[PDB]
């Protein structure tokens, strides 16, 4: 047993863990910044963990080992002025603007402003911000103004996505982060995923805000503005209301949204159930021979960016069924204009993501028909969460209301969209009906969920046996692929979510805290409420919604054939 006595006070502990971690468990208060994901900014730490040795001195608890017969100094004199230095030096490269900072209420360098009583020696005040700001992403922004190069974005997108698409670049014998060659972040291998933006404790990486598209149709005259939110928003902006985590908001959020002004609340697991219906279809047409196998998911927008940046051979696997969010949004101007005898022109569609990739794949070129956009503005979870407040509608205290429901109601199939495994459950339930021609009664395939990184499972459809894999995380898909995991067996259908944990934990996500992120299990307890959705729902198959059902009888004829081929499907070349 190896005793050790942090501030007079005495432990006595067996397992071999660094000064940050035992203290962490043992609530004492050791200050961090640099570290996260396992590891601090190894070249130029940010000493914010410094605490004093016993005759060694001042060195960084982060990463700095517990021995049998320590005396550790954190709340002291020496270590304290070392600590109020460095913050000294960051609080001199960034602006006290924390109104109108879009993370003033839970930032993390502001946290440690008023609990060291950081003084900055010389305000920093640039005259012209625009060589610190880029903006030229339809997903990501930087300002670099308030940038502390922490370094927590960089191994951020190196462990969670292995493409190292955030770097540290040199510009002009100064240090700085962005992407290669410090072009825009959609001209190179980044899959605009967002896990930097979740890793940053600052306002420096944000989303590219949509909210202006949004109160600009709004107030435009003309404009019937339709809503609709992601299965993961539900899960998650409860928490940005002080509501605690995994709790389920739903009924709250179709309130909120019509205290908003919103014509039409509405939703994308509705758009979920129609991407299995294509997809569900696709699959067993393929089944049929070959397909070819294997078929892949195309709902990821990170995804499929990694596809068409390090996978071009697979973009022919990849289904031809829209995303939920495009194929709402193709069904928004052309289905929705049917029933209520509006012009397609004058429909405006929002969506609540928990994704910044969202923000391209509305944004991509050729997904509109007619000149006019499937989904013409994405706002986060994180956005929805200010124009709320904005509007000081009280969240918490809200009464509960339903969707609208010809493009709102939603199985349980469509509502596990957003944890990882939930696709591939949502299509098997349509898929092994489809084929056997049944309504079978065992849906639940509780072997592709779970935060496992690489899951795989053997589903039997038509007493013939095929391979699934769910691929958890965009550094898993490279594990996969590189490995050769792919050419064991021949699969037939792979999910593949960017971000580990699945949507739950998406780049437009909450931030939380790392005392909290400590503690709590995002990625499960997010995810739980979705599944808790699926369970209580009566419709637990995408093909089974009655909204869904007679949008097909009425408007474009079965899945996967005719007008549901022409402009619900997407094809990517290149
Ligand atoms: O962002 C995100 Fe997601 O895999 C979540 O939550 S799950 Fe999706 O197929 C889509 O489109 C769905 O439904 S991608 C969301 O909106
Ligand atoms: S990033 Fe934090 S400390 Fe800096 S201006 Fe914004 S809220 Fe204030
Ligand atoms: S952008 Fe944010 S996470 Fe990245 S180095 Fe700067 S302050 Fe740290
Ligand atoms: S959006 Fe994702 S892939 Fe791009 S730099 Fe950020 S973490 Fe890396
Ligand atoms: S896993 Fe979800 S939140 Fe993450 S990039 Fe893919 S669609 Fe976006
Ligand atoms: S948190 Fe320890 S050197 Fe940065």
């Amino acid at each position: 047993m190896k005793t050790i006595i942090i501030n007079g006070v005495q432990f006595n502990t067996d397992e071999d863990t660094t000064i940050l971690k035992f203290a962490r468990d043992n609530n004492i208060d050791i200050s961090a910044l640099c570290f996260l994901n396992n590891c601090n900014n190894d070249i130029n730490k940010c000493e914010i963990c410094t605490v004093e040795v016993e005759g060694t001195g001042l060195v960084t608890a982060c990463d700095t080992l517990i021995e049998d017969g320590m005396i550790i100094n954190t709340n002291s004199d020496a270590v304290n002025e070392k600590i109020k230095s460095r913050i000294s030096q960051l609080l001199d490269i960034h602006e006290f603007k924390c109104g109108p900072c879009n993370r003033r209420e839970n930032c993390e360098f502001l946290k440690l402003v008023i609990k060291y009583k950081a003084r900055a020696s010389k305000p920093f005040l640039p005259k012209d911000k625009t060589e610190y700001v880029d903006e030229r992403s339809k997903s990501l922004t930087v300002d670099r103004t308030k940038c502390l190069l922490c370094g927590r974005c960089v191994n951020a997108c190196g462990k969670n996505t292995e493409t190292y698409a955030m770097k540290f670049l040199n510009k002009n014998g100064k240090t700085i982060i962005g992407a290669e060659d410090e072009k825009c972040f959609d001209d190179t291998n980044c899959l605009l995923c967002g896990q930097c933006i979740i890793a940053c404790p600052v306002a420096a990486l944000s989303e590219k805000s949509h909210m202006d598209r949004v109160k600009n149709a709004l107030n435009a005259p003309e404009k019937h503005v339709i809503v609709a939110m992601a299965p993961s928003v539900r899960a998650s902006i409860g928490e940005l209301f002080n509501m605690g985590f995994g709790v389920d908001v739903t009924g709250k959020i179709y309130t909120a949204l019509r205290q908003l002004g919103f014509d039409k609340i509405f939703d994308i697991n509705f758009g979920a159930d129609m991407t299995i219906m294509e997809e569900a279809t696709e699959l067993v047409q393929r089944i049929e021979n070959n397909g070819p196998f294997p078929m892949f998911t195309s709902c990821c927008p990170g995804w499929v960016r990694q596809a068409e940046n390090y996978y071009p051979e697979l973009l022919n696997n990849l289904s031809s069924a829209k995303s939920p969010q495009q194929i709402f949004g193709t069904a928004s101007k052309t289905y929705y204009p049917s029933i209520s005898g509006l012009d397609p022109k004058n429909v405006f569609t929002v969506t609540v993501m928990p994704c910044t990739s969202k923000k391209f794949e509305a944004d991509r070129p050729q997904m509109e028909k007619d000149g006019l956009r499937d989904i013409d503005a994405v706002i986060t979870t994180r956005e929805l969460a200010k124009m709320i407040k904005d509007a000081k509608i009280p969240f918490a205290k809200l009464e509960d209301s339903e969707a609208d429901p010809a493009m709102g109601e939603y199985s349980g199939a469509g509502a596990i969209f957003g944890a990882t495994g939930g696709v591939m459950e949502a299509a098997l339930r349509s898929a092994k009906d489809f084929a056997e021609n049944a309504e079978l009664e065992d849906i639940e395939y509780k072997q592709v969920r779970g935060l496992n990184g690489i899951k795989e499972a053997e589903v039997e459809i038509n007493n013939n046996k095929y391979n699934v894999a769910v691929i958890n995380g965009a550094s898993n898909l490279f594990k996969f692929m590189k490995s050769g995991m792919i050419n064991e067996k021949q699969y037939h259908f792979i999910e593949v979510m960017a971000c580990h944990g699945g949507c739950v934990n998406g780049g437009g996500q909450p931030h939380v805290n790392p005392k909290d992120l400590e503690k709590v299990d995002i990625k499960k307890v997010r995810a739980s409420v979705l599944y808790n959705q699926d369970e209580h729902l009566s419709k637990r198959k995408s093909h089974e919604n009655t909204a869904l059902v007679k949008m097909y009888q009425n408007y474009f004829g079965k899945p996967g054939e005719g007008r549901a081929h022409e402009i619900l499907h997407f094809k990517y070349k290149k």
